[PDB]
């Protein structure tokens, strides 16, 4: 009868904060039983634990780690790459052993390689897209066509066996959520991203917000227990002409910051960075409302300059209503890096 068990890990600027970090640290400290997703091509997350092993998913929520996974789900909102995903399983197929059931929603939407990048070619240069297919395979599902049995899972999974296994129906999606016991909701990009913030046409195909990541995971809202927010003491944008920010806040360099240039790992193109945005925390913290935050690479600021962004995130929090404490610090990409905030200040 009791409810509240779902643990939304949700990003407070524009991506790239860490969530597939602090999601594979949860995942191990809380030993969810059930790991849930909604990721698009858009978003590779890592995880390295704490003898090295290192997970870059696309697909696979990062919380496969749990020392108690029984279900791993992807979500409706998910656009995912079969191929991709059956190297994702191979790779960590210690973990996705027989008592652990791979839920593929019957309506998430499968990547046409091909196609859907060739579509996002354009955006890919004018908006700083990652075109990886993303809004291309969404706007392909949305197209509703009766003729089109290529899109959803479903349908894909009566020509393509590789995922039969795996996709479910509604009706054994809802009662995987009703049996789970906790589970790690896993969101992907960031706040500011979202579809609907300021800064559109430089934006992402949906809101990347709690109400709409519990949506494309199917989530009943009373599930919701608490809402992590992630966030970087630099935010970062992809490479190129890929949007504003925020009035507060500067585009610096990796030169300026003392640290070797980020980019996107398979195109190499060079994240854009910037000063910590207040507005941007106040706004992300309106929408957002994270009971806890992750406030990761602290490892690019002194000990002052980071304890202050905390000072400065808390404040945010309790300006917009949110009740959100840093409960957690991040000082490398490993969950040997992620540091109680109450111990380290
Ligand atoms: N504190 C830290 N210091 C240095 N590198 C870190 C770090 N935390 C994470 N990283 C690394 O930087 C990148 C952070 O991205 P990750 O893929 O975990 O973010 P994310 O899950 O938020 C991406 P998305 O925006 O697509 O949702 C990864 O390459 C990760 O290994
Ligand atoms: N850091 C990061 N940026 C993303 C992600 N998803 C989208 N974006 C950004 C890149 C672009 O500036 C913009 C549009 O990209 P796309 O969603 O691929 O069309 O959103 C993500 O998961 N991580
Ligand atoms: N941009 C993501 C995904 C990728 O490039 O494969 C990353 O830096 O990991």
């Amino acid at each position: 009868s009791h409810m509240e068990n779902v643990d939304l890990v949700i990003d407070l600027q524009f991506g790239s904060t860490g969530k597939g970090l602090i999601a594979g640290y949860l995942a191990e400290k809380n030993g969810y039983d059930t790991v849930i997703n909604a990721n698009m091509p858009n978003a590779g997350h890592t995880y390295i634990n704490a003898e090295g092993r290192k997970w870059m998913h696309k697909v696979l929520p990062n919380g496969i780690v749990s020392p108690n996974l029984k279900r791993v789900m992807l979500g409706a909102g998910s656009v995912f790459s079969i191929n991709r995903l059956m190297e994702e399983i191979e790779m960590s197929k210690d973990l996705l052993h027989d008592k652990v059931a791979i839920l593929i929603h019957p309506m998430a939407t499968v990547l046409d390689e091909e196609a859907h990048k060739k579509a996002e070619v354009g955006i890919a240069t004018s908006i700083g897209s990652t075109g990886q297919g993303s809004m291309a395979a969404m706007v392909e599902k949305l197209q509703r066509d009766p003729t089109n049995n290529t899109i959803v899972a479903r349908d894909v999974a009566q020509y393509d066996g590789r995922i039969a296994q795996y996709v479910c129906t509604v009706e054994e999606w809802d009662m995987a959520l009703m049996a789970s016991e906790r589970i790690l909701a896993e969101g992907a990009q960031g706040f500011s991203l979202s579809l609907n913030q300021e800064f559109y046409p430089y934006c992402t195909s949906r809101d990347c917000t709690p109400a709409r990541f519990l949506a494309d995971m199917g989530i009943p809202l009373p599930m919701l227990n608490k809402v992590i927010g992630t966030a970087r003491c630099h935010p970062i944008r992809v490479g190129g002409t890929s949007g504003g920010h925020y009035p507060d806040q500067e585009e610096l360099t990796w030169e300026q910051l003392g640290q070797v240039p980020e980019l996107t790992t398979v195109t190499k193109k060079v994240r854009r960075v910037f000063s910590f945005s207040f507005i941007q925390m106040q706004k992300a913290m309106w929408t957002c409302q994270p009971d806890e935050v992750f406030l990761n690479f602290c490892n690019y600021l002194s000990p002052m300059g980071w304890q202050d962004i905390v000072h400065q995130i808390e404040v945010a929090a309790q300006s917009r209503y949110c009740d959100a404490e840093v409960k957690y610090l991040g000082f490398g990409p490993t969950f040997n890096d992620v540091e109680l905030r109450e111990d380290v200040m």
